[PDB]
């Protein structure tokens, strides 16, 4: 999309274009990861799922101490902005990036720091139809585990993130497009970016969420199955059983459901009737009026 | 603490930046990912201290996360040497050269999509620390040294939320440093610094397989068995730390710096062996040496 | 109090005078930890959740083998005798230890016991101070774990309690008053001597107690919560979840509810709304006259 | 040994006949098994690696916070005193315990003593016969890594040790044998552990395991003899196709393992043997780390 | 199993043909013999009616998927294998069989499942094993083995396969502690599974058995269940203890074999066999294989 | 496409006998039955050996293996150490075999009188085979080496199941293989519990990395004769050896990377999760010669064919 050239990006409150939107070389985010970010998605004038994105960010920073510097709705307000500097409606999304700060001089330690949190937000038009994303994914479980809390708590959406990416990087090797990613305890747990889901005779099955990225767009998935009366299973499950699905799919914000062609190799029917219901139901709550989506403000 | 260091200017991509302006793309994997390794070399009387040993960590590192430094070593020694030479700084001086995947055509973890080469940063500054180093209180967290099937902690990176996590408890605990156990609960390593224990003569570290191999404390072995001075590198415990004669850790910026306790357990700062180690450790830093690269 | 100085100790079968109250140096207790023990708490004439309590102790005893030598009934006897003995009706706390024996040689064998199982109730008041009046426990989550139980099984309510003492300690470097302990897996699972619960959006979360004491007031603090509607996370929760949380508080026969002021330097407001709520009815609870209670005579 | 029955404990610096010797019930050690303690055996009017074992208990005890209230000369002088006391020369063994101490209240936490460490000697006769062999199962329960307890505290918290020993026993055995959380070969629940494989000794890195004074000593007794030893990963499977297999502790010495989990090994092998006269004779002797009784 | 005449002389299927026992076999180069490359079911046949026929059937579909196993048979013609078998021999009741299907004949003997000449080897051998009340009723005595149930990342126990060292390890041991069955451990030390039979305990009128990640899920395991819940039977399927075994008032395992078999002791603690809820389930569990339910597959 | 245990097609390899309970029989006739313990339970232990002129290559070392890991699953072998040696040394005797020849011994428990995996159910001593096969696996077959995926499953701790165990319980090595060749890849990598490299499915591994020689402790794998074999011959010929804990990180960055087993020897490495090595690097060569020099040596370490 052509329009994405002229973007402004929010940048400590300046709106910058994208040749020049940047950060100094000394802040937390570049130096060490150090910072959370929320992916939101913006669909006929609403912003989707605002509050849990904000309220996993919150969980996130207190977490780590890092003082995000703003109220929620001030948060919130930075994304809103973003999205009216634009002149964005619809067929957006914005991911928020807060790092720690500008630091005294570079290493880990954040008693280092200028106070003031780094906000930077990036806001693009995007696009993709149904059954055009007919292109199932090509899922290989990478041998690179995830980890306990004790060791990295993947809860946390952070800037720390070689720890999915040496994933994606062998999944990619293996001729994949994303990487499966087993728990301490070998059972499957997430993708390196997206909740991964499984259908096995009518039922939707899905980690328990104890060692992934808990997505707003998984809860969202699971919620809609239980209201539909299909049965999920939230908990541990093998290759085996992937091997032996239905069908399997990807949730995330950028993209929604993605359908999944294969795991290590063993092929799925990509789109198969449960995901394209689930699908269609995600697609209807995310353009309806409900409240857990932030509507835009018109600008003054 | 050093005003010069307010008017240095840092390497960005081949330019010399004023320090205040000295920047990088938002859509950079490194601030969007973590994603880029890095080194930190200290500058004595003319030369990079290790610096091949630290070039070395940087090639293995970028390998492991297929991250294309761009350059050859010999050019990659060279952006260090020029940011020193920039900043004129023979001495009393420290720079980290940071390496990040490059810039994305849109913020997100897959590295496959970089317009251009990878980025390429060097922070140097004057850092004197001076021995009058009243020792380090550490605070074994909670938290753990992964192992390499979740991530090798031998990589030196800018994925860090591992490691800070850990110093944020520690320092809640009124701590300065974390201690960290690795996976089967024996010691491993600080937050930002290797630990060394001294027992009965001996110095005692970890194996290194859960942390980083610090040039250091490479470095503070090596001298050690030249001396004589026996090494057990290997699984040791809490006990066998809060029973130790002596404590200290190492790193590039401080050299080696005294523990004076660990879980509020007392140790003499500044023991017999720590202060043998150290003048090795000091002699060796500012020796001709051929593992030290000369400034021109 | 100073009427604790000249309490009587049940040792088996007699009344002690506290001073004077002793187990041979051969004793299993002593030498090895090995035995089992339960506190509980005597309100307004009634020995709180007593039955729970021996049950506890009874399966615990079975786990390691250990032959208590009394029926249930006299077990919980013993302990009647001793608040009876001290004339404690209302406000009193009683220890009942329940040690193999005395050994032939100190030594870990558990064979070769010189008679049957030692036995000792120490019973003593204590005021449990109104709940507006304590602002709180520091908690840090100590590096040393709860055990799974093929290492030790923390249900077990032993005498061989370093592995929760080593937490403690470092905890109490830390400048904190308990420890909280992870599972082997890095979950949140309890303090090093009571449970541990977090309070996020109106919801009650703790751990499964797989890797814990399943204590008789967590298990009450638990009913009372699910009976008030109250919703109830028992399951794998992080520290991320507890710096978050709204309130928290640990639980434990002597205290009741204790509410937390911080966990790792992490600030919580102490008796929170949804602490306060459980404390009123668990306050209640203890002081009916529900069947869970066992009369004094 | 009939004589058992009259022996003085020393209890706090009192002499104390046996059926009287006795603690608080408000003990540290009595309440919540905590305290440290080390065994020792007199032999020829020698205390066998005196030295070791002190130095083992005060690290233990640093471990733990306790403070044993005494220097090491004292802490020493407690035990020869106990030995002294009751006419003992040789053939005896003796068991000092230091416990946190007396507690204002029956609980876990350690700050809460009046007074000082609460310390006991158990002086005992006991002939060590130059025997039938202990049969080993190899337990369910694990050895600890050091983040959940240590075991190389000899510490009063000893029912980890026992949970293995009472399923060896229902399984027909004398001992458990125990692995570490990784599964290789670890210890006995109450002794170390040692193979013979191809005239090399082989025990575990004692990682996870009491670091017995008794292993130590067997260990430098067949270097210097010039027999290997492997101290390492080891697996049930090489203690199974093992030579022969022993046991070592201040106790008994080196006693022969005469099956593993059933599968039998040599009722007293060669190497088992040549290192038990090598042991009996080093602890008979006026080497250095034996400290002479007055 | 009752000693049998009869058995002696039973015809074997081996790849299609009848063969008498003494000459049923299978080729040294068979994936099965040389590396344990397959997979089986064993079933029961009761008043002419395969018990829980479907869902043996769907297992051994999965562990073959899960290891890419063709079976080269639709799920019709295995049935009809085991049909066949039965009726070959004249066995309308009081019999069982186990189906075997195993990679193939390899080029050469070695690990690597590309190397297989022609189809999967196909064996069923039945026989008549009446396990009287009188054999089963005292019960089994139990030991802990000290090796444990893997992760699903080693060796998912799912599988029902001809690879069975890693329960046969567990089963030496307890016969060695002079038991009659090992219970296994799961990793983290919670009641796992027997080496052969899934575990059961009964605490204060409650069933009791773990969340079968770490063992075989069987299908005697899973009827157990559901009848008890039918029955209004608390069931908790989680993590448990020996401690929680060594103080249960009562405890079973399960399997198509023997069905319920009650357990008189393990690690040597004392179980009463045959207690109340062991014998309300055996009685239900009796019934439902005798009934006329869809769930059994009635032979021509 | 590609096996770390292909050979040249040898049609020869069609009349061999085989070796089953004392009786020489025709391959295509060479059968156990399906109540044997090899068949149901993957229940028996078995030894791959190498006959290079003559000399049946480190032959005591694997018989000891078989013995060990028959006793440490309580199989009665049945036969004494020089009667089992004499099973292989005759089949290779009558197939007319001297050089260019592998075996595989294959003990199984035995017949059960039932199919199940309880090991007390057996009629009469073990089932023993000895399939010996003309396999000659060239240097040119093998210089454009193997790509490694390093798979999900894993090598398992001792008290879960002991991988020095060479059994007839393959299904745990299978799988990893299985997810290797499905990424492209000849033969998969295996970390052990901790997520250190341990071994290859059905082959050691080794890297070199500076003049150096890296394997795993072993404690997590099956022990190769090969695998000792290239530790001593380096040791001897003062290369250095780092026989420890080492990481993928180590391997990708590596100089070399090869593979050992008796059926191959060394075989070069192309790859590991697609990060180029060049196959056959100098070190690699150095030990290859040291190899081929050793097996085809009087070593006391081989048997002598009669
Ligand atoms: C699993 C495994 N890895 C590697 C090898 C190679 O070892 P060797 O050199 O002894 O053939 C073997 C031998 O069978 C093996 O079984």
């Amino acid at each position: 999309d052509a329009r994405n050239d002229a973007v402004l990006v929010y940048v400590n409150g300046q709106f910058v274009p994208r040749h020049q939107a940047v950060v100094s070389v000394f802040d937390a985010g570049y130096v060490c990861g150090d910072g959370v970010w929320e992916g939101v998605r913006l669909v006929d004038g609403r912003i989707v799922s605002f509050d849990a994105h904000i309220d996993r960010m919150y969980e996130g920073a207190k977490s780590i101490a890092l003082d995000i510097g703003m109220t929620r709705a001030q948060t919130k307000q930075v994304v809103v902005d973003t999205f009216l500097r634009n002149g964005m409606r619809d067929g957006a999304h914005a991911r928020l990036m807060v790092t720690r700060g500008v630091k005294k001089t570079p290493n880990q330690d954040p008693r280092f720091i200028i106070g003031g949190a780094t906000v930077v937000c990036v806001a693009e038009h995007k696009v993709v139809t149904p059954e055009a994303k007919r292109n199932g994914l090509k899922l290989f479980t990478s041998t690179l585990r995830c980890s306990g809390p004790d060791v990295f708590d993947l809860r946390l959406n952070s800037h720390s993130r070689l720890n999915l990416i040496q994933a994606l990087i062998q999944a990619i090797q293996a001729g994949a497009d994303e990487a499966l990613m087993l728990d301490p305890n070998g059972f499957v747990s997430s993708c390196n970016s997206t909740n991964f889901f499984a259908v096995r005779n009518g039922a939707l099955w899905t980690s328990s969420g104890r060692y992934c990225f808990n997505g707003i767009t998984r809860a969202t998935v699971v919620r809609l199955a239980r209201e539909a009366g299909i049965p999920v299973h939230e908990g541990d499950f093998t290759l085996a059983e992937v091997y032996a699905a239905d069908e399997a799919f990807v949730t995330g914000t950028l993209a929604g459901l993605t359908p999944v062609s294969s795991v290590d190799g063993r092929a799925l029917v990509p789109l198969g009737p449960l995901t394209q219901r689930l699908d269609a139901l995600y697609r209807a709550y995310i353009a309806s009026a409900n409240e857990a989506h932030g509507a835009l403000p018109a600008a003054a």
